[PDB]
DNA sequence: GTCAGGATACTCCTCAATCTACCGGGC
DNA sequence: GCCCGGTAGATTGAGGAGTATCCTGAC
């Protein structure tokens, strides 16, 4: 009962056709639930007939208590290992298990289910005690090394020359194991031994980079290509050696390097691609194929499909970009027209690993998922726009009804669970452990959903199931604390780190368990905890930082980086930049604090000296979340850009007084000089007579010039900006205090007086005008603001309250403005 | 019958930036 | 009781390893 396609596929081995038909009923009885695909996969190998006959003969005894091999495991071994591996396993059933080797059946299957399984199994059985005792190697490492094609040679090479690489090259056994855990490990190890001094001395390459390069499939060829092409790539093409080793640290890096060398000028001249884009595209598996596909299909996708080159690069910037590009070219118009999905969604689906599988699954499953199960196409694209989208989508298709009618979960919860990397694992773990968690430990379904909705939720859920009782009982933590700890990316590592490190971090450095939970409740909390352990005494005795400050610095996503950056940059910022350590702690106690600290170090002198900004303003700007982009944007706008943009950016920092007095009329020149003097004195800075003469010359020589008095003391001068209020952007309100004499004093909403913080109008322009009149004894003046909502309903009373006795004020809202509510007023009103 | 190399596909772990919904004192 | 600000979460994107499976050439 085989189809034509199955017979054609199995006809690769001519002798397998006869044996399968004669005894077709025989394997079914011996191998229950054996699907035709498994049979055709087993029988299509070099010894399909022999392997099938051996399985049929031996499966009666291969299911014994010493092995207890499942049917799927037997089929996999027959397909991969062959007749030799099956015979070796059967002949040594009692040798592998129940022996000083101490090998589980899963490890035995993994070693056997590989090319040359018999030789690898014999080598393991002969050399496991030797490598365990003489070299002190973990049996897991030996199994991992031997679980590869030609693993016997790699194991023998490791046993032969582990001490040589350990001593004469200073390489840890872990690096050797990682290098030898790939195909052709013996050749890679020999190449490393013969080449490490040459690549480390003449080429000046870090041994870690060489180890990383050699820790891939075919590392010997990659190392040889690197040695042969490093000077050429560094000189002719101007490629950084770090970039070269990053490109060559993938599977088949030799082909990628050759393609890059052969096609860099072509893509950089006849295609417009930058070297960085080509490097990024080539920094993935199958780089040669991706580069060739990009070069061949760039005009086709750019013109016929209307795709920007950046989108093509991003699609090809992943593993297997050739298949994704071909699938996009084949399936863009038919899927877009017949389903109406935006091309951005199609790009987002294929912008990950295995995008072709996700795209095909979406094309197949959109109608049925949207019809029977009721998912929105946006939800489907959200689930498919992740690593392994095919697995998550097929799992949703298979599993949604039983999850939504038996376990009492909503479809949106399932959509959230399945919309993460490895969503199939999370879905299956939920289906397997939801009753257990909701019964044995009392966790609510919402907590389980929250735990399972991160990258690697299966490991987090299993870790919770294993470690929740012991953490909750021995360590005295409420289950809510463990749920909070585990509900993060890579939460298994954080949970194991907490279980390991709670007693020492409590009884050694005197940290409250709540502090440990706060440190560990963020992504990458294991690194934060280890860094706190290693650094806390250093920050205590060597710099006088309290443990509370260390915990506050570490209680963020980038806690390790922030702590290391604080340790490295505390003396320089505290001595050569004039920053108090408290300001450093405040800057670092934010998400991405390492970048903020480095940006402060880099841009403090240029901002403080060239543009005349106080260090306090820089610290305040950098003390907010995401302060690095804010500082970079401020530097960009201050160094170049529009005059009005620079003026607004400078005034928005606060403490800056601008003036647009006009004409000569020496009297108001004197008054303006007096006002500048008063502001400088209020800032504690003496402006001296030379700057008085300078500003007087500027005022007398530039008609209609607007000044700016920063808190530092520098007087920025702008030639011309505008004589009218700017457009209202919805959050920033601008005002000008026009006196009777003629002086115009600019104002901007926000950054109000801290003294009246409890007052709700703190920051409005009318309040700033009132305080300015009160301080400088201004009798009468008017205001003009460009708020389109009119004056606020609080200001009409509060600003009149702040006015001095006997003082007058006027505010004029714009004519085009309309009041938004009864509180607001959209007409001229005189206050007193 | 093995050994070495290349190509996809998938999972998990750490980081940095931005968005928003709950709380809270004043009206 | 009803806000609008503050801010502590809560997405959202990104990169970097680590893991697993399959196909091909050469003896
Ligand atoms: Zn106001």
């Amino acid at each position: 009962g085989f189809t034509h396609a199955h017979i054609v596929a199995l006809s690769q081995h001519p002798a397998a056709l006869g044996t399968v038909a004669v005894k077709y009923q025989d394997m079914i009885a011996a191998l229950p639930e054996a699907t035709h695909e498994a049979i055709v996969g087993v029988g299509k190998q070099w010894s399909g007939a022999r392997a099938l006959e051996a399985l049929l003969t031996v499966a009666g005894e291969l299911r014994g208590p010493p092995l207890q091999l499942d049917t799927g495991q037997l089929l996999k071994i027959a397909k991969r290992g062959g007749v030799t591996a099956v015979e070796a396993v059967h002949a040594w059933r009692n040798a592998l298990t129940g022996a000083p080797l101490n090998l589980t059946p899963e490890q035995v299957v993994a070693i056997a289910s590989h090319d040359g399984g018999k030789q690898a199994l014999e080598t393991v059985q002969r050399l496991l005690p030797v490598l365990c005792q003489a070299h002190g190697l973990t049996p897991e490492q030996v199994v991992a090394i031997a679980s590869n094609i030609g693993g016997k040679q790699a194991l023998e090479t490791v046993q032969r020359l582990l001490p040589v690489l350990c001593q004469a090259h200073g390489l840890t056994p872990e690096q050797v194991v990682a290098i030898a855990s790939n195909n052709g490990g013996k050749q890679a190890l020999e190449t490393v031994q013969r080449l490490l001094p040459v690549l480390c001395q003449a080429h000046g390459l870090t041994p870690e980079q060489v180890v990383a390069i050699a820790s891939n499939n075919g590392g010997k060829q990659a190392l040889e290509t690197v040695q042969r092409l490093l000077p050429v790539l560094c000189q002719a093409h101007g490629l950084t050696p770090e970039q070269v080793v990053a490109i060559a640290s993938n599977i088949g890096g030799k082909q990628a390097l050759e393609t890059v060398q052969r096609l860099l000028p072509v893509l950089c001249q006849a295609h417009g691609l930058t070297p960085e884009q080509v490097v990024a595209i080539a920094s993935n598996g199958g780089g040669k194929q991706a580069l060739e596909t990009v070069q061949r299909l760039l005009p086709v996708l750019c013109q016929a499909h209307g795709l920007t080159p950046e989108q093509v690069v991003a699609i090809a910037s992943n593993i297997g970009g050739k298949q994704a590009l071909e699938t996009v070219q084949r399936l863009l118009p038919v899927l877009c027209q017949a389903h109406g999905l935006t091309p951005e969604q199609v790009v987002a689906i294929a912008s990950h690993d295995g995008g072709k599988q996700a795209l095909e699954t979406v094309q197949r499953l959109l109608p049925v998922l949207c019809q029977a199960h009721g998912l929105t196409p946006e939800q489907v694209v959200a689930i498919a726009s992740n690593g392994g989208g095919k697995q998550a989508l097929e799992t949703v298709q298979r599993l949604l009804p039983v999850l939504c009618q038996a376990h009492g979960l909503t479809p949106e919860q399932v959509v959230a669970i399945a919309s993460h990397d490895g969503g199939k694992q999370a879905l299956e773990t939920v289906q397997r452990l939801l009753p257990v968690l909701c019964q044995a430990h009392g966790l609510t379904p919402e907590q389980v959903v929250a735990i399972a909705s991160h990258d690697g939720g299966k490991q987090a859920l299993e870790t919770v199931q294993r470690l929740l009782p012991v953490l909750c009982q021995a360590h005295g933590l409420t289950p809510e604390q463990v749920v909070a700890i585990a509900s993060n990316g890579g939460g298994k590592q954080a949970l194991e780190t907490v279980q390991r490190l709670l007693p020492v971090l409590c009884q050694a450095h005197g940290l409250t368990p709540e502090q440990v939970v706060a440190i560990a409740s963020h992504d990458g909390g294991k690194q934060a905890l280890e860094t706190v352990q290693r650094l806390l005494p250093v920050l205590c005795q060597a710099h006088g930082l309290t443990p509370e400050q260390v915990v506050a610095i570490a209680s963020n996503i980038g806690g390790k980086q922030a702590l290391e950056t604080v340790q490295r940059l505390l003396p320089v910022l505290c001595q050569a930049h004039g920053l108090t350590p408290e300001q450093v702690v405040a800057i670092a106690s934010n998400i991405g604090g390492k970048q903020a600290l480095e940006t402060v170090q880099r841009l403090l002198p240029v901002l403080c000296q060239a543009h005349g900004l106080t260090p306090e303003q820089v610290v305040a700007i950098a003390s907010n979340g995401g302060g690095r982009p804010a500082l970079e944007a401020l530097h960009a706008v201050l160094t170049d850009g529009p005059e009005e943009a620079k003026y607004e950016a400078l005034m928005r920092l606060g403490g800056a007084l601008a003036i647009r007095i006009s004409d000569n009329s020496e009297k108001q020149i004197n008054t303006a000089i007096n006002l500048i003097k008063n502001h400088a004195k209020s800032k504690g800075v003496e402006l001296s007579e030379e700057d008085i003469k300078k500003v007087e010359k500027i005022l007398k020589e530039n008609p209609g010039v607007v000044l700016l008095l920063t808190p530092s003391g520098k007087i920025h001068v702008f030639p011309s900006i505008s004589w009218s209020l700017p457009e209202y952007d919805g959050t920033t309100t601008h005002g000008v205090l026009v006196l009777d004499d003629g002086t115009q004093i600019g104002f901007t909403s926000g950054n109000g007086d801290p003294r009246y913080t409890n007052y709700r109008n703190n920051g409005h322009v009318a309040q700033k005008s009132a305080l300015y009149m009160r301080e400088n004894n201004i009798s009468n003046a008017t205001v003009y603001h460009n708020n389109t909502n009119g004056t606020c309903g609080y200001c009409n009373t509060m600003t009149a309250t702040f006015l001095p006795e006997g003082a007058t004020l006027t505010v004029v809202p714009p004519e085009n403005a309309v009041a938004n509510n009864s509180r607001a007023i959209d007409y001229v009103k005189t206050y007193t």
